[PDB]
């Protein structure tokens, strides 16, 4: 669960979530 | 996609997010 | 830099964006 690839999965999901929050803030 | 491709992808997306937030605040 | 360093950096940038955005919206 701590390889580059595993940690990449988690950061990808968080980025997706942040992109959605930012959509509520601006274009 | 491959780990290499996905790492480039996220790095550039994070930059994009930062640029979009910056246009509004900071 | 190395793949590990790049991932550490992107994680770092994401934490920072997360905290800023969390002040603005849930």
């Amino acid at each position: 669960s701590n390889t580059i690839g595993a940690r990449l999965n988690r950061v990808e999901d968080k980025v997706t979530q942040l992109d959605q929050r930012l959509a509520l803030i601006t274009d």
